[PDB]
């Protein structure tokens, strides 16, 4: 299994995303991935709109995503990752969501034969009453059908526009990009109080941290 994403550094990578949910909510997505030394530096662009006033995500009717399967495959040379995503609800319902990503990595014409899965595992750790302070965790593990040290750290800072609302969130963290775990802590700058689930920004929130063989 190729590791695209560690092989783009100390170059850098970037992906754009769409996140169609099952009741016509829709988020886009772009991250350009650099690195500065010791640590990782995201920036990130998010907009959603079409979020119903009575659903789930203005509503913050939503509890966690469950544990995901990401299929990585080229297509045309270009590397993508798809990912049928549930958003748990409260009263136990799940709320549905298509992920589309494109990754940009280093290598232009990728080429697998031959597809892989990523397994993904992603979870607020704490929170306080409005989300203005978050921690946040991801496993990711991918697996068959001297750049880059075990430790780094990974700054990010997210502009954002959901349903009208701008706001800005900037995060400091760390990880274990070869054990493929990683946590951020995240504070929202601008836009207090967040007004929808804070649930649909945390994948947004780099494929370098996965344990790839």
């Amino acid at each position: 299994i190729p590791d695209y994403f560690k092989q783009s550094f100390p170059e850098g990578y970037s992906w754009e995303r769409s996140m169609t949910y099952e009741d016509g909510g829709i988020c886009i997505a772009t991250n350009d991935i650099t690195m500065e030394g010791d640590s990782f530096i995201n920036k990130i662009h998010f907009k959603g709109t079409n979020f119903p006033p009575n659903g789930p995500v203005m509503q913050k009717r939503t509890v966690g995503w469950e544990a995901s399967t990401e299929k990585m495959y080229e297509r045309d040379g270009v590397l993508k990752g798809d990912v049928k995503m549930k958003l748990l609800l409260k009263g136990g319902g799940h709320y549905r969501c298509d992920y589309r990503t494109t990754y940009k990595v280093k290598q232009k014409p990728v080429k697998l034969p031959d597809y892989h899965f990523v397994d993904h595992r992603i979870e607020i750790l704490s929170h306080d009453k409005d989300y203005n302070k978050v921690k946040l965790y991801e496993h990711a593990v991918a697996r068959n059908s001297s750049v880059i040290k075990p430790d780094m750290k990974n700054k990010l800072r997210m502009e954002g526009n959901v349903n009208g609302h701008a706001f800005v969130i900037e995060g400091e963290g760390s990880g274990k990009p070869f054990e493929g775990i990683q946590t951020i802590d995240l504070e929202v700058k601008e836009g207090a109080p967040l007004p929808f689930a804070y649930d649909i920004l945390t994948t947004a929130f780099n494929r370098v941290f996965t344990k790839y063989p």
